């Protein structure tokens, strides 16, 4: 039994060689604040965020693409592996876990340890964009310039793939989480209202956009929270234009990372990218008009992936059947 795991800062996906995606749940875990006992893991836990009594603590152990709260992350990972196997047993499956390219050796050691402690007989780490390319069948083993821009909840990764490896890359810790925060901050500074992270995510999903257009400007939705200047509950409406402005600095950072990667890419590979185009993927890349904006800024065609949410998990599991690539991945156990 072999599984691919996309342990995202926002959502976790597990691909089981033989049937596909068997786990797709928010990366949240809730525990009894006194006993430490796990109450819920997944969606039911996410639904608790910002709504818990003092007796319960809802946690998102993954941050910036890496482990931020070790033990909690450990038990959550075990829960997911157990669920992927279809209940806990004495079988230790082989596991491949996606990771940002800019990960440190220490952060890298933590994920390998966690994988083993969580119940894996052996763990392998695969770079995010590489897993996404394999999961989307991009023929990564060929000598063809393939630039992938993967935006998740914790990181934005830009990589030029060729011959089963990454030639050049940039990795910044500005992605989905920073988009949510940007909206929270915008509402607080503009209307003096405090809203939660989940309400900000809803806004991002319902009217988030990064390219100007009549249609985008007309988009609207409401948000509810507490007016910090009056101490009263308050509901107000946000429009596409406002949100686009709130996400400006984040988008600027993303565009910049793409330009910087292109600049240092070997000329023959750049030649390939101009003809092939840039591959845009990841849950954080779904902002309205993001492809439009990147294409206009780089002057190069941008293509959105067809399975932006599952590509990474699929690729992590599929890499097990590619000895040439697998043999180069760092592992443990």
């Amino acid at each position: 039994k072999d599984i691919g795991i996309d342990l995202g800062t926002a959502n976790t996906l597990v691909f089981l060689r033989g049937k596909g995606i068997v786990v797709n749940e928010p990366s949240v875990i809730a525990i009894d604040s006194t006993t430490g006992e796990i109450l819920k893991v997944g969606l039911e836990a996410k639904n608790m965020i910002g709504k818990t009594p003092a007796t319960i603590k809802a946690i998102r152990p993954m941050r910036d693409g890496v482990i931020a709260d070790y033990t909690v992350a450990l038990v959550m990972l075990r829960y997911f592996i157990n669920k992927a196997k279809g209940g806990m047993n004495l079988f230790k499956p082989r596991v491949v876990i996606g990771v940002p390219i800019g990960i440190t050796d220490v952060e890298r050691r933590a994920i390998l340890d966690a994988g083993l402690e969580a119940g894996a007989s052996k763990v392998f780490l695969i770079e995010e964009p590489m897993a996404a390319a394999i999961g989307s069948n991009l023929n990564v083993e060929e000598p063809s310039g393939n630039m992938v821009v993967d935006i998740g909840g914790g990181t934005t990764e830009v990589a030029v793939i060729s011959l089963g490896s990454i030639v050049t890359w940039e990795s910044i810790r500005i992605a989905g989480d920073e988009m949510d925060e940007a909206i929270v901050q915008y509402v607080r500074e503009t209307y003096r209202v405090a809203i939660g992270e989940r309400t900000a995510e809803r806004v991002k999903i319902e009217i988030g956009n990064v390219f100007p257009s009549k249609e985008n400007d007309e988009l609207e939705t409401t948000v509810s929270g507490i007016d910090l200047s009056t101490g009263l509950p308050r509901k107000l409406t946000l429009k596409g234009g406002e949100v686009r402005e709130a996400l400006r600095s984040v988008v600027v950072a993303i565009v910049e990372s793409v330009r910087t990667t292109l600049e240092k890419t070997p000329p023959e590979l750049v030649s390939d990218i101009i003809e092939r185009g840039i591959f845009l993927t990841g849950g954080g890349s779904l902002l309205r008009g993001l492809d439009t904006l990147l294409q206009k800024e780089t002057g190069i065609s941008v293509i959105r992936s067809e399975e932006p949410l599952t590509a990474v998990a699929k690729g992590a599991g599929m890499v097990l059947d590619k000895v040439n690539i697998l043999k180069k991945l760092q592992g443990a156990g």
